[PDB]
DNA sequence: CGGATCGAC
DNA sequence: CTATGTCGATCCG
């Protein structure tokens, strides 16, 4: 299938429903902030704008001038993780197109189905539609979290302050590593096939290493990203994906002719909605997002332009944090409709039940809890209440959750609340 | 602090 | 029949 043919027997297929009723008020709320945007676009004098670009392009300057080219990132990112772990045990459904799910949501597809714009988020009776010939594999969730454990051993030793970003991608900081890895001898870069090879001591072959490694103890391809911080390393892994790599060198010119021409949307951080605001102000290259740095400076918040500002300039994090403490706990499930006020509770207790127990792991309490409710129309409505002292326990939790829950079921009363989904969360963590 | 939105995988 | 489950950030009131 071709680009317009997609989506076209997507909105054949979702044409009408509830969930499209929804989606279009989406679209109305982005468009309406956009429109609210010009207005404040079509009220700022030459005299602002000139007052603005001093402004930027003395923090551009401060930027700059602390520029930093002398770490070696590396970003690792596994190929149709899933999709790829199921064709590796079985054999069938290679050379077939086929989607990791259920009919109702899938997690990610192989490259093959991808050629029918069959996609991770899709619903599954979707994808039928745009490919019938599409095997719909259910996950396991266990074992690719097996398969994960296997790739970060390998990670671990070019940098043991590995920062893993998911089961399936981590970044590195093989800095330490390319220094030591020089003056190395060919025993210490030798690996033998699963008749023996070397790596080179280049970046470009530890990462040839790196991935060489996991192909065979995983019998998996992943994709890389060298550069000189993460959020450039970021964007090369995805350049040659699937089963390849891509460096920018640490030279300063490298850097911007890569971004010259960059649509900011492949910028981690940049979606959809970011997209098309910044596409209506003119903006689709990282070089537009540098011209606009004063009008931006206006239009957005200062946290807001100074990640603009990052980005046009090709900069990002130079050095890996450790993974800091969560922030919350929460667990939530989607069902055939529930109506009846008495079901509700009893499903709102049970989600208090297992989020104690998965807080009763990590020993955690906390001092806020949310609830939150999807009606069969897909609105979602989180209703919040904070308290005193730390909770943890089923009992306390459903405590607080109830009367979040009673007054939404008051507050429509007679009508019922019909919902599709229902969600407790628990945050506010200590110190 | 409460509620919504965005983006990521 | 049939549109996930999560979590951190950010913006506003
Ligand atoms: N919206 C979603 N919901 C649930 N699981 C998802 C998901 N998106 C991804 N996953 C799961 C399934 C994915 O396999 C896995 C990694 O996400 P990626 O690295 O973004 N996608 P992949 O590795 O498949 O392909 P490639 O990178 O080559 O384009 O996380
Ligand atoms: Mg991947
Ligand atoms: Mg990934
Ligand atoms: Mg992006």
């Amino acid at each position: 299938l071709d680009k317009e043919k997609i989506n076209k027997i997507i909105m054949e297929a979702t044409k009408g429903s509830r969930f499209y009723g929804n989606e279009l008020k989406k679209e109305k709320q982005v468009n309406q902030r956009i429109e609210n945007m010009m207005q404040q676009k079509a009220q700022i004098t030459s005299q602002q704008l000139r007052k603005a670009q001093l402004q930027v392009d003395r923090f551009a300057m401060e930027l700059e001038q602390s520029r930093n080219l002398s770490n070696t990132i590396v970003h690792i990112d596994m190929d149709a993780f899933y999709a790829a772990v199921e064709m590796r045990d079985n054999p069938e459904l290679k050379d077939k197109p086929i989607a990791v799910g259920s009919m109702s949501m899938l997690s990610t597809s192989n490259y093959h189905a991808r050629r029918f714009g069959v996609r991770a988020a899709m619903p599954g009776f979707i994808a039928k539609r745009l490919c019938p010939q599409l095997i719909i594999v259910p996950p396991n969730f266990d074992k690719y979290r097996a398969v994960s454990k296997e790739v970060k051993e390998i990670l671990a030793d070019y940098d043991p302050n590995f920062m893993a970003m998911s089961l399936d991608e981590a970044y590195l900081n093989i800095t330490k590593h390319l220094e030591e890895r020089q003056n190395w001898p060919e025993d210490k870069r030798r690996y033998f096939i699963k008749n023996s090879v070397v790596f080179g001591t280049s970046a470009q072959e530890v990462v040839k290493e790196i991935r060489f490694r996991i192909e065979q103890k995983t019998t998996l391809t992943a994709s890389a990203g060298i550069a000189p911080n993460t959020m450039l390393a970021k964007v090369c892994s995805d350049k040659n994906k699937p089963n390849g790599q891509y460096q920018i060198l640490p030279n300063r010119q490298a850097v911007m002719d890569f971004i010259k021409d960059l649509p900011i949307r492949k910028v981690s951080g940049i979606g959809k909605v970011t997209e098309k605001m910044l596409k209506a102000l003119g903006i689709i290259t990282c070089t537009e997002l540098y011209q606009q740095r004063a009008l931006l400076s206006l239009l957005f918040s200062e946290t807001s332009w100074h990640y603009f500002l990052h980005i046009s300039l090709g900069l990002g994090s130079t050095h890996l944090t450790r993974d800091g403490e969560r922030k919350s706990m929460s667990v939530e499930r989607t069902f055939s409709e529930i109506n009846k006020a008495e079901e509700q509770y009893s499903l709102c207790q049970e989600l208090c039940s297992e989020l104690a127990q998965d807080l009763q792991k990590e020993r955690l309490k906390g001092r806020t809890v949310t609830i939150k409710l999807k009606n069969v129309n897909f609105e979602v409505k989180t209703r919040a209440s904070t308290v005193s002292s730390v909770v943890s326990t089923a009992e306390e939790i459903f405590a607080i959750a109830k009367e979040l829950l009673k007054t939404e079921i008051d507050a429509d009363f007679p009508h019922p609340l019909r919902l599709r989904l229902m969600g407790v969360r628990i945050s506010s963590f200590p110190n």
